[PDB]
């Protein structure tokens, strides 16, 4: 394997090769890897950082590519750009990049690594040896672009026909139009209904809505995520308030132990 | 070492980051390696190829960077562009590149590798194991840009305070103004007069000229290159006619055996 991210401390300027508008505020930003034969080299569960100086300050933000190490030659980021009404500087930077412009990628980073077959290696910190535990059910609470760390895991699980792990995604977004990667998710769900449960909640639901509405709550966690247990791991990725006010307290009320919860 | 050229079959698009006019027809074309920490990974004696499609045809040409693996982050090519009277498509392509444009580099390539300490490993072909031989004297006949493969070796030798190899360069150019990298060469010669002998010949000499004039001939080879012998290797890099009509027959008349001559 020609690995792009050979050194986690290296900032690899990768050229933007295409920008694709996916929705009113999200897009696919594809960057060329060092050669068409390269793969990113991003363990499942980890992310990369984009960094560049914006208005004189180094801006470094995490992104979990929606591409995988099966993809050669490019890395695909699904990025939400924040159109007004904290800064969204990096997405805006990406938004303003012209094709061929470079931005620095670094990685892999992340305290959690899905080793496959339900095995998650989670490090207390960068310097700690991961605690490896095998679970059978991975609950995933994603808010908006927090879907990418989840999708990376889901896809890893699902592409392994021998991975019996069942992923339960509770995907929260502002509105139906904001359900990022819905087609991707639903196809995964349609094709792997046994190992992938999918549920949505939107802050504002359309008049006709078959899913949940509102911030994630206990009921959604209790009913759309696996129950607390030694074989359950809950993963979370979403806005800080989502984590702090919609996830943590309800996971607690549902009974999910902090140690069987991981937040990207 | 973060090696750029990890795979010889890979075409690494490197961004042009600097274009520097060196003379009326030569330039430094500096390309960024994958990261500022990368080195090219180019064994001494070898070259890289630049390749890109020019007017619908793949154009792949050899270049020996004047940078070395001591240089991190960039590769420096000294390239002669061919202006008004051969095809020079690649140099013209480079000439026409805008900063940030990429061109594909591949390598290392070359049947000769200087292993240091007078040791040259020369392969009959890419599939043959190199014949390693230690010489004490390396005669070098370079015509124009053919100086780069020589300079790479000269610098490698001179860089090593324990390399006793003496390099004798017979550098041919069309005119004094065409003596590519003269300042570099003369500084090397000035600082390592013991292991670096330098002689020039120019097709057309200026009114005041202390060196040779005309195509390389027997006398120049006899008197400015080490004598034929088991401890002598003659390297050549120049235009085909220089090789065929000024080098080979005179090397032969001087007595340098084909096996102790190598043409880049
Ligand atoms: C391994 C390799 C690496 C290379 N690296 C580079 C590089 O770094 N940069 C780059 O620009 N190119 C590079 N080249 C291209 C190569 O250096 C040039 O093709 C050729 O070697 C020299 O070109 P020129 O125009 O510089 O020569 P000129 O300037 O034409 O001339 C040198 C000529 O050599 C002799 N000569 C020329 N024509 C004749 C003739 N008809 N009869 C007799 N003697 C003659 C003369 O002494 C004269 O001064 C490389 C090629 C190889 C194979
Ligand atoms: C490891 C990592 C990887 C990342 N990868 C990417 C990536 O690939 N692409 C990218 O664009 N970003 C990425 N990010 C940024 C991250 O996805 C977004 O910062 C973060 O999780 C939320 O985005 P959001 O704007 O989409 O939330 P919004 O759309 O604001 O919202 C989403 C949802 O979460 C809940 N929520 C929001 N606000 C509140 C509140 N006040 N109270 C309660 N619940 C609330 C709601 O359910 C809401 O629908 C990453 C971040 C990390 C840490």
């Amino acid at each position: 394997h020609m690995i792009t991210l050979e050194n986690p401390d290296i900032k690899y300027p990768l050229r933007l090769i295409d920008k694709e508008i996916l929705s009113h505020d999200t897009r696919r930003f594809r960057f060329a890897l060092p050669s068409p034969q390269h793969i990113l080299g991003l363990p499942i569960g980890q992310h990369i950082y984009l960094s560049t100086r914006i208005d004189g300050n180094l801006v470094i933000r995490p992104y979990t590519p929606v591409s995988s190490d099966d993809d050669k030659g490019f890395v695909d980021l699904v990025v939400k750009v924040y159109f007004k009404e904290a800064g969204g500087k990096m997405p805006q930077y990406l938004e303003n990049m012209n094709i061929g412009d470079t931005i620095e990628f670094r990685g892999p980073n992340g305290l959690l690594v899905y080793q496959g077959k339900g095995k998650f290696a989670i490090r207390a910190d960068k310097k700690s040896n991961p605690v490896v535990r095998t679970v059978k059910s991975v609950g995933m609470i994603a808010g908006g672009t927090g879907i990418t760390p989840m999708l990376q895991v889901i896809r890893a699980v699902l592409k392994d026909p021998n991975d019996h792990t069942v992923c339960y995604l509770l995907f929260a977004n502002q509105s139906e139009k904001d359900i990022l990667l819905r087609p991707e998710l639903e196809e995964l769900r349609n094709e792997h209904s046994s190992r992938f449960k999918l549920w949505y909640t939107v802050d504002k639901a359309p008049d006709a809505w078959d899913y949940s509405q509102g911030f994630v709550n206990e009921e959604m966690i209790r009913d759309h995520l696996p129950p607390p247990g030694e074989e359950t791991l809950i993963l979370m990725c979403g806005p800080p308030p989502m984590i702090q006010f919609a996830c943590l307290p309800n996971l607690e009320r549902v009974g999910h132990p902090k140690e069987r919860c991981f937040t990207f």
